[PDB]
């Protein structure tokens, strides 16, 4: 093991993972001063949980914060009476989450808070961690002998030894920070010992986007948010919006040292300037480039061949209803809407039936990018902007630029009441969420 850090791992044993985890304030040392964050298990990021299909999970959460909280199990297809967005745990009390892992699941998932009105300050302060589901496909020679790592992407900012407070502009644009970190560290070094790598990737930031590229190399895509592709797909760069995940293979062919970067991207945020003229002044424009890590290749590298096939994607029944959902903005007031209204936890917006399939059309009539998320029921993307999607795999977040319409196929699984919302989490707290009931 070189000198590259990753979070501590907890694994199942005899078919069961049973753990007591506390949410607490903690002092750390990360930039140049004393810093007290809010953490799970005393670390930033929290610990990684690792399981297999048909295992039982029993997680007891102990609240030692000065305000109430709960958990969302992002991407898991389980009952909404377990993954419950309306529950509240008071200061000083505990609650146990119990479920079984579904039979055909594989990939990278995560856990974080979801108490409406307080999501954005609690996630910015440090509360998140990863969950990994192993597969029988991981045994084939082209994956078994690769060098494997997890990369958690998240940014931060400090004031007076605490996380910086939210400002009026933050509720409008969403909050970014100046310290851009990997696995809790500023620009770490990875000294590789093999020529083929398998990297699992997670965007756990409040609002920042990452346009990823490795100097002098392409990337080979093998999984999306919620499962494997049908075969590997070669790309030259890869955009990841807040809440999305992916897995890739890298093939090193020459000695050297190579930068992994987040390249310039314009997500439509609005700026602060005063009367000084240019030729493009009012929006913020594209981001500045950032260096994520340094990657050093081994001596005389010889990479492995690619796998020929992965997992076939299932066929689904024909649909019986169509929905249309339109997103809009009021920027100076920082208020955000779905079909002309804001969230109300006592109102039901859609009613569907278990064991049927629906077509959902989601349209962006604003000027900013917005990334759309649905709880409990994963989906297949068919097209964006009237043009075809490039692969077949399970997803749970889809990005939309200004003007774009996405078409989705949605099979309805577990019964009960759940939600859908934007994952720029400041926009969720300020109105952009609604309610679905399945009977
Ligand atoms: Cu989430
Ligand atoms: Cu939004």
């Amino acid at each position: 093991g070189p000198s590259f850090p990753e979070p501590k791992v907890v694994r199942s044993q005899g078919g069961l993972l049973s753990l007591k985890l506390s949410a607490t304030p903690t002092p750390l040392a990360i930039a140049g001063q004393r810093a007290t964050l809010l953490t799970y298990g005393g670390s930033f990021p929290g610990p990684t949980l690792r399981v297999r299909p048909r295992d039982t999970v029993r997680l007891t959460l102990e609240n030692r914060l000065p305000e109430p909280t709960n958990l969302h199990w992002h991407g898991l297809p389980i009952s909404p009476k377990v993954d419950d967005p309306f529950l509240e745990i008071p200061p000083g009390e505990s609650w146990t989450y119990e479920f079984t892992v579904p039979k055909e699941l594989a990939g990278t998932f995560w856990y974080h808070p979801h108490l409406h009105g307080r999501v954005a300050p609690q996630l910015f302060a440090g509360l998140l961690g990863a969950l990994v589901v192993e597969s029988s496909l991981d045994a084939i020679p082209e994956l078994r002998e690769a060098e494997e790592h997890l990369l958690v992407l998240k940014d931060l900012a400090l004031q007076g030894g605490r996380p910086a407070p939210h400002t009026p502009m933050d509720w409008m644009n969403g909050k970014e920070g100046d310290l851009v970190l990997v696995n809790g560290a500023l620009r770490p070094t990875l000294v590789a010992q093999k020529a083929t790598l398998r990297l699992r990737l997670l965007n756990a930031s409040n609002a920042r986007y990452y346009r990823l590229a490795l100097q002098d190399h392409p990337l080979y895509l093998i999984a999306a948010d919620g499962g494997f592709l049908e075969e590997p797909l070669e790309v030259s760069e890869l955009l990841l919006a807040p809440g999305e995940r992916a897995e890739v293979l890298v093939r090193l062919r020459k000695e050297g040292r190579f930068l992994l970067q987040a390249l310039p991207y314009d997500r439509g945020a609005m700026g602060m300037m005063d009367m000084g003229g240019m030729a493009h002044a009012m929006p913020q424009g594209p981001s500045r480039p950032e260096t994520l890590l340094y990657l050093i290749a081994p001596k005389n590298p010889k990479p492995l061949p690619l796998p020929k096939a992965l997992s076939p994607f299932p066929t689904l029944p024909a649909p019986v209803v169509t929905r249309r959902l339109v997103l809009t903005e009021d920027m100076m007031a920082a208020r955000f809407f779905i079909n002309g209204q804001v969230f109300d936890h006592r109102r039901v917006d859609l009613k569907g039936q278990a064991q049927t399939v629906e077509v959902w059309e989601v349209e962006n009539q604003g000027d900013m990018d917005h990334p759309f998320h649905l709880h409990v029921h994963p989906f297949q993307v068919l097209s964006v902007g009237g043009r075809p999607f490039p692969y077949r795999a399970w997803k749970d977040v889809v990005n939309l630029k200004a003007g774009e319409v996405a078409r989705l196929l949605v099979p309805l699984r577990e019964k009960g009441r759940t939600v859908f919302h934007c994952h720029i989490v400041e926009h969720e707290d300020r109105g952009m969420m609604g309610v679905l009931e399945v009977g």
